[PDB]
């Protein structure tokens, strides 16, 4: 509907499968290569199906920070015939608060969903389903579930993916420049 919408389905478009393992179907945003990003609560195993396709999984690392806390992203090598455009250079270099972003959902019960959530902050700690976690984003909307994996951005940067809810706001993990380096 706007310039905001427009950087998030450019994405959307060219940077996302749907990917299913043994705990749902999840929003999977493609960063480069065969290199793939989704909340670690999916559970990723050996095997996971992206678009409906068995593909075995050649890599799942689950991010911790240097303190030994949770990230809730895992970040999952596809063996895949076929290469993610690079969108690395949209990935914020450091922590930071955000004004103006869109969540968007591509799945089976939510395909094609774009929502502006506002402003986004950095929020840091929290208890995400009894689990410590830090570099979470937050927004003041009533997101649900399915929208997990769903792709947080601004004009011009991919900020983050979206990992729960408390019923009233939302939460994102942060992704940064430094989690793909190669
Ligand atoms: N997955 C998820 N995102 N937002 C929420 C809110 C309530 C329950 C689950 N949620």
């Amino acid at each position: 509907m706007g310039p905001g919408f427009d950087f998030a389905q450019a994405i959307m478009k060219k940077n996302t499968v749907i990917a299913r393992t043994e705990k749902g179907e999840f929003t999977m945003l493609g960063v480069y290569d065969r290199v793939a990003v989704i909340p670690t609560h999916a559970s990723v195993g050996e095997i996971i199906y992206i678009n409906d396709v068995e593909t075995r999984v050649l890599d799942a690392c689950a991010l911790r920070d240097l303190t030994d806390t949770n990230l809730e992203i895992t970040i999952v090598k596809l063996d895949r015939n076929q290469k993610f455009r690079d969108i690395r250079h949209f990935l914020p270099r450091c922590e930071d608060d955000y004004n103006d972003a869109v969540l968007s959902v591509h799945t089976s019960k939510f395909p094609n969903m774009y929502i502006p959530v506002g402003q986004v902050t950095n929020y840091g700690f929290l208890n995400l389903g009894g689990t410590p976690t830090h570099r979470i984003l937050m927004y003041n909307f009533p997101t649900r579930a399915g929208q997990c994996g769903g792709v947080v951005t601004t004009t011009g940067k991919v900020i983050g993916i979206h990992v729960g809810g408390n019923g009233a706001q939302g939460f994102a993990a942060m992704l940064l420049h430094s989690y793909f380096t190669d």
